[PDB]
This record gives structure tokens, C-alpha cells and sequence, in this order.
């Protein structure tokens, strides 16, 4: 349903999710939580220590959700080079699919600015399995370490990203393909 | 002073602004909201730290939203001083664009530095309808509308294209601005924009 991806558990999960997705973290009170998973507080805490641990949980689904999807993009392609371009596409089937609304993680950190904050630390840790995947991947298509290049492409990632829930997530999308094939070529010379 | 602050606005800021009181709720709520968040950041810590009563705030705002809307537009102001001067600063087209790109470096790595304030509103803010996106993607509109005429006059083509690209590696680099190495994220961001110039020059 979006780009990353016991009953009352579940209920639960799903629900954080979905609204903290799409509307933000502290604006969101547990009470609207429970109300609609159909749970009660008690049952709440009965599964999470309190709603930060419910925010831990709902990122670390996403984390999940797009470790599993890249590396399926990586087993898509023999190449490289296409695997560098599924990635990408997979990023834009996100950008463009109903209720898209940003990357998880940099909505997530611009409500919770302290680096040592535990959402912070969850933030920093994905971004940077992802930098090493794609720098890992670009030193495959050229001759240089793909470390520059990582950066670069990373960067398109997260301006795309942004943009697709702010712009014609189209024209976001194209912007996005035509930046990569770029990154594609400059590290082929 | 945060990156948005510059002389030229701050100081036409305060001519503007003749209340004390007033001049503290903004300069308050700008610098916490800015630093910290919105929703997370209450009517009572401004007055607190801005040393007046509820009542004062009141007299001088609507309320938190018109509160956080001048914020937003002081920043807006702060922004539009700072790319039009840069513009100003060089005759060339391509000249004017990597002015452009200095002037954003030079915000990411400005100490205090926390990202876009239009970004990190939105992710606050995401209803459409709500005064807060709009002013956003207004102030958006306006930074891409700017560059996309820089570009259109670099090459033969109409800069379009070569705009959103453009915007891209910006917003990227300010994202990232505050979650890694800042030198870094300006390096891969002014080695971007020499690629975007190349790219519409042929
Ligand atoms: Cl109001
Ligand atoms: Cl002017
Ligand atoms: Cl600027
Ligand atoms: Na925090
Ligand atoms: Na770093």
C-alpha cells in the first residue's frame, strides 16, 4: 500500500503506521491511536511501552519494508547498472503511487532534531545503509570507489523524495530518472 | 543569525516592527520553531522565553498559526533578499546560477543550520488546504519559477527541465544539510549544479 510496504498487535502497527505517515508524529495522540485500531489504551501498552515505542516500531516496519524491496531490486538485475536502475525505479513507483506522501524517515527527522533522540539514531542508520548500498553499487559500474557518486545519487533520492508529495509527482519522477542515468554515466567515465 | 536572516530583511524587519514585545514573539517563535518543531513547540514556551504574558500575544497575533505564518514569511523575505541579491552579485546567467548555489552552501554550512524551514514545516503540515502548505509550496513555486528563468537564459532550451533538476539537488542538499558531513553535502551539491550547467549549455 505505501511505498515500504496478535490481531490487536497488528491493529495497532497498522494504524500508527498509516497516520503517522500521512500526517505527522506529535499532532498524533495515542487516544486517536486506539480509537481507531479498536484498542484500548491498556491493550496499547499491553504491546509497546509507550508511543515512542510505538514510533520505533512503525519506522523500523518501514526500514524493513525497504531493506527487503532493494535488495529485491538488486536480485532483479545480473548487471550493475541495472540494478542501480531498478532501485530507482522502485523509488519512483513509490513517488508516484496513491498516498505518497515523503520518506518516512526525513518526515520523521524533522520533528525530532536531537542526533541522540532514538528516531534521530533510526533515521541516521537507515540513510546510512542506504548511502553504502548505492555507493556499493555505483563502485560496480565504474572504475572509480562510487563514493562521490553514492553521495550524488543519494542526493537526487532525497530532493526527489521530497518533492514527489510537493510536485507533479510525474515530472518529480522523470527529473529523478534522467539525474540517475546521469550519475550512471558519469561514473562510466 | 539562522541562514534566512540576512541584513537587508532583518533590518527592513524591524522598521516594520516598532513593538519590542512583537519583535520578541517573532524572533522567539522563529528561533525555536526553526531549531526544534512546530507542533511540539506550545503558545506558553514563546511567551515564556519571549518574557511576555498570554494577553500581549494575543494582542499582537491570532494565535499559534498566524504566529507560525510570520515566521514562514519572514523567512520567505529572508530567502527571496538573499537569492535576488545573489542574482545581483553577477552579470552572467551561468554566473548568477552558481551565486545562487554559494548562497545555499553557505546556509548548510552556517552554524545552526536544521534543514529547509519550508521542508520541515511540511512534513508538519502535509493537509493541502491547511495556510501553513500553501505558504510552502508558494515560496517553492517562486524559488523554482527563479532558477527555471536563470536556466532558460544559459542555453537555447526554456531551462524546464534543467529547473527541476535543479530544485532536486537543492532540496537534497538542504534535507541532508544537517544529518551529514555539511562540507560534503555542499561539495556533491556544487559539483550537481556545474552538471546541470553543462547539461543545458550542450
Ligand atoms: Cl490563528
Ligand atoms: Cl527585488
Ligand atoms: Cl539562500
Ligand atoms: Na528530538
Ligand atoms: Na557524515
Amino acid at each position: 500500500n505505501l511505498y515500504f510496504q496478535s490481531e490487536a498487535r497488528a491493529r495497532l502497527l497498522g494504524t500508527a503506521t498509516r497516520i503517522f505517515y500521512a500526517e505527522g508524529i506529535h499532532s498524533v495522540g495515542i487516544d486517536r491511536i486506539t480509537a481507531e485500531a479498536q484498542v484500548t489504551r491498556a491493550t496499547l501498552y499491553r504491546h509497546f511501552s509507550g508511543k515512542d515505542d510505538l514510533i520505533l516500531a512503525y519506522l523500523d516496519q518501514a526500514d524493513r519494508g525497504i531493506r527487503a524491496q532493494v535488495t529485491a531490486a538488486r536480485g532483479s538485475s545480473p548487471a550493475a547498472d541495472g540494478q542501480v536502475r531498478a532501485v530507482a525505479r522502485s523509488i519512483v513507483d513509490g513517488i508516484r503511487s496513491p498516498g505518497f506522501r515523503g520518506c518516512a524517515f526525513l518526515n520523521a527527522v524533522a520533528e525530532y532534531p536531537d542526533p541522540a533522540h532514538p528516531v534521530h539514531r533510526a533515521v541516521l542508520a537507515h540513510r546510512q545503509w542506504f548511502l553504502d548500498t548505492v555507493t556499493e553499487l555505483l563502485a560496480q559500474v565504474g572504475d572509480g570507489d562510487g563514493v562521490a557518486a553514492g553521495r550524488h545519487l543519494v542526493m537526487l533520492r532525497d530532493g526527489a523524495m521530497a518533492a514527489g508529495c510537493l510536485f507533479d509527482p510525474e515530472l518529480v519522477s522523470e527529473t529523478f530518472l534522467h539525474g540517475v542515468e546521469g550519475v550512471l554515466r558519469d561514473v562510466s567515465e
